[PDB]
């Protein structure tokens, strides 16, 4: 799949930063995008992130109608990369 | 439509309070459930609220498949009532 990290960061800024700026989670600080939280909840994979972005979960909206498959693959790759590098912001 | 306020408050607690506790908006503080904001954005009517709950908007998830139409009508009635009276919490 698509794994354009820089484009993923753009998708992230346009669609995810409202709730996950800097890798946080303003709606649920127990479920951030930080490595330990992704690991805790089985979310440290492209497949898991793609599914949740596409379909939504709980208070997280779905993005499948607004974003292309490549947009979602890119943002998933961006999230996982940032979690491995330690987020900033 | 259904206008069971106390049931609407239960729907609100289970589905909306993660983001709108006390009539606020943790994601976008310019778009709270306070009367002045609902009035400003044309959201101070039952159908405006039911439509946005049903379809989602921006970072707000959709609920149209997860809640019955009466649940959505009840939560809209609760939101309007609380907004007009003044929220607590
Ligand atoms: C606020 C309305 C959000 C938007 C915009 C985005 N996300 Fe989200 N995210 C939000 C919540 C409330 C949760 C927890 C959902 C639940 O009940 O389980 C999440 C969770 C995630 C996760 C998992 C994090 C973890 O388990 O620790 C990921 C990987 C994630 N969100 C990614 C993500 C993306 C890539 C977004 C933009 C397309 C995005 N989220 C937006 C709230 C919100
Ligand atoms: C966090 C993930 C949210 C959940 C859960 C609920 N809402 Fe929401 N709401 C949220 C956002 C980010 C916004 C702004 C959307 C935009 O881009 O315009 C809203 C907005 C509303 C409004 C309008 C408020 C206003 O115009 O001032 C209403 C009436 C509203 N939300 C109601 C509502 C209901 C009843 C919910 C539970 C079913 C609900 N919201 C959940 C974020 C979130």
């Amino acid at each position: 799949g698509s794994a354009d990290l820089a484009h993923g960061g753009q998708v992230f800024s346009a669609n995810c930063a409202a709730c996950h700026l800097g890798g946080r989670n303003v709606v649920n600080p127990a479920k951030t995008l930080q490595k330990a939280d992704l690991d805790q909840y089985g979310m440290a994979s492209i497949e898991a992130i793609t599914t949740q972005v596409t379909n939504g979960k709980g208070a997280m909206p779905a993005f499948g109608s607004k974003l292309s498959a490549d947009d979602i693959a890119d943002v998933a790759s961006y999230v996982l990369d940032q979690s491995e590098k330690g987020w900033q912001g």
